[PDB]
Order: structure tokens, then C-alpha cells, then sequence
């Protein structure tokens, strides 16, 4: 079956292990653990076919090098996560020596009010980066499955 290598990115604390552990695993995770670097795989079926997913969990390059697709986060209550997502595109452009790589720019904590980072800026971003921009929450699991798919359907157009 076809494997398919993700990896998550983005400043600490704006969500990453929970949203991944939300797909995986089907819970969300309500405490904060610093990840170091942690990996996880599971069979789904998108599309028709049967897909193997391998999740890389990083904290907020070597380990990233095999990465065929990127969910770049920030958090919709956290300006400074939105402002940095250029660090994060900097560093797969160097992991990948390309600037053509499969991403989706996720923004996450969409259940919480205290929004600061209003969805027509992020659209405005994502596309001049030429990528789709989804909103999710890892608590009520809105727009996680449509996340990571999307990301796998965009490196099927790669
Ligand atoms: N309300 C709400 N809280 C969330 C959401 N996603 C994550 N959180 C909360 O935000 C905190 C940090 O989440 P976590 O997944 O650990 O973030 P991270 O990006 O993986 N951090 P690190 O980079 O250090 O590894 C946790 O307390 C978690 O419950 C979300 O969609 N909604
Ligand atoms: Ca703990
Ligand atoms: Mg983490
Ligand atoms: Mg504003």
C-alpha cells in the first residue's frame, strides 16, 4: 500500500500533539507536555485506498528530511505562532532544498473566543504560499480529519 510521510510544525504549544493524537487516536489531550519528537502510524482509507500514514510529532531538520508533506500550525488565539509560520516554511525549504513542497497552513484552537488572528489573514498568507488554509480544533475534533487528507491529496497533485 502507498505510505505517506507527514510531518507537523509549528510553534510550542498551538496544538501539534493534540491534533495528531486526535487522528490517531480519537482523544484529545487536555494537559501540555513539551514534545521532544515522537512518531505515529496508522492504516485509514482515503479516497479509496488504502493509505499508511506516518505522523512526525516535533517540538515547537534530520528527522524531517524524509517529510513528503507539511502541516505548518499556528494558533488562532496566538499572533506570535501566526507571525513565525515563516520560520517553519524557511526551515522545510532547507530540509528539502525545494520550494515546492506539499503543505496545508492549519489554524488550530478554533473552539477558543479569544480569536487574534482573523481568518482572512491566514487565507492571505496561504495563498501567497500557494496552499490550502484549514481551521481545526483538536478539542471538538473540527476540520482534523479534512487537515491531514487535504495535506495527503496535495501531495498526490505533487
Ligand atoms: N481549546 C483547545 N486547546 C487545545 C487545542 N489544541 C491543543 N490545545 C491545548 O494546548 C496545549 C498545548 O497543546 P500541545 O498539543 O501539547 O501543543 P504542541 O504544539 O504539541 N506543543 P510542543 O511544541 O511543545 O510540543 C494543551 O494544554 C492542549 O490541550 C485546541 O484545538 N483547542
Ligand atoms: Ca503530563
Ligand atoms: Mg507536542
Ligand atoms: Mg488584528
Amino acid at each position: 500500500m502507498t505510505e505517506y510521510k507527514l510531518v507537523v510544525v509549528g510553534a510550542g504549544g498551538v496544538g501539534k500533539s493534540a491534533l495528531t493524537i486526535q487522528l490517531i487516536q480519537n482523544h484529545f489531550v487536555d494537559e501540555y507536555d513539551p514534545t521532544i519528537e515522537d512518531s505515529y502510524r496508522k492504516q485509514v482509507v482515503i479516497d479509496g485506498e488504502t493509505c499508511l500514514l506516518d505522523i512526525l510529532d516535533t517540538a515547537g531538520d534530520q528527522y524531517m528530511r524524509t517529510g513528503e508533506g507539511f502541516l505548518c500550525v499556528f494558533a488562532i488565539n496566538n499572533t506570535k505562532s501566526f507571525e513565525d509560520i515563516h520560520q517553519y516554511r524557511e526551515q522545510i525549504k532547507r530540509v528539502k532544498d525545494s520550494d515546492d513542497v506539499p503543505m496545508v497552513l492549519v489554524g488550530n484552537k478554533c473552539d477558543l473566543a479569544a480569536r487574534t488572528v482573523e481568518s482572512r489573514q491566514a487565507q492571505d498568507l496561504a495563498r501567497s504560499y500557494g496552499i490550502p488554509y484549514i481551521e481545526t480544533s483538536a478539542k471538538t475534533r473540527q476540520g482534523v480529519e479534512d487537515a491531514f487528507y487535504t495535506l495527503v491529496r496535495e501531495i498526490r497533485q505533487h
